[PDB]
């Protein structure tokens, strides 16, 4: 996360990180007891998901393996469109006040919102700084128009596009996958943007959550 502060402690329940060799590989959101929701661009054969812990590294913290997860059969690595994959957990979450499922959208926010971008990737681009601590950024949903002016036609309509004017304010390597938050409800998932991050007036990138329901409910019926 660029320009942003340790979210409040407690505050993001439904925040998970996807693990590889005890490293940090991409972030996520807790669907339900089974059920990981992140970008299919953070495909691996197998997870390490981290739960219930502002901290990564804490030992309080959930540590559950995952050997099973669905790319949206969309997806394009080339132009990272349907950027979304449920990963299914080998045990179910225990769920307390620190691990919650996340509210899933009803409705499309529109242009304008104000939402949260978290995650625990690096808070500096190019030179890389890893937090311990998960982080928070408040970004601003740009219209497809506004966001047509920087990235041109690798924009698609199920991508939607957050950020501040002026401003280093945006999602970085590490924090792919996990969650932006609008009014209570999770409307995108980090897929891309420019590099080095936190350029300013070039937006970031999420898979818009409220158009893919069927699919992610479909999904986790299919594969209960």
């Amino acid at each position: 996360i660029i320009d942003g502060a340790p979210c409040a402690r407690g505050s993001h329940p439904w925040q998970v990180a996807l693990l590889s060799g005890n490293q940090l590989h991409c972030g996520g959101v807790l669907v339900n007891e089974r059920w990981v929701l992140t970008a299919a661009h953070c495909k691996m054969n197998e997870y390490t998901v981290h739960l219930g812990s502002d901290t990564l590294g804490d030992r309080r913290a959930q540590r559950i393996k995952a050997s099973k997860s669905f790319r949206h059969p969309g997806y394009s690595t080339q132009t990272h469109v349907n950027d979304l994959m449920l990963v299914k957990l080998n045990s179910q979450a225990r769920l307390s006040s620190m691990v919650k499922k996340v509210r899933l959208p009803s409705r499309c926010e529109p242009p304008g919102t104000t939402c949260t971008v978290s995650g625990w990737g690096t808070t500096t681009s190019p030179d890389v700084t890893f937090p311990s601590d998960l982080m928070c950024v408040d970004v601003k949903l740009i219209s497809p128009q506004d966001c047509t002016k920087v990235y041109k036609d690798l924009l698609e309509n199920s991508m939607l596009c957050a950020g501040i004017p002026d401003s280093k304010k945006n999602a970085c390597n590490g924090d792919s996958g996990g969650p932006l938050v609008c009014r209570g409800t999770l409307q995108g998932l980090v897929s891309w943007g420019t590099f080095p991050c936190g350029q300013p007036n070039d937006p970031g990138v999420y898979t818009q959550v409220c158009k893919f329901t069927k699919w992610i409910n479909d999904t986790m019926k299919k594969h209960r």
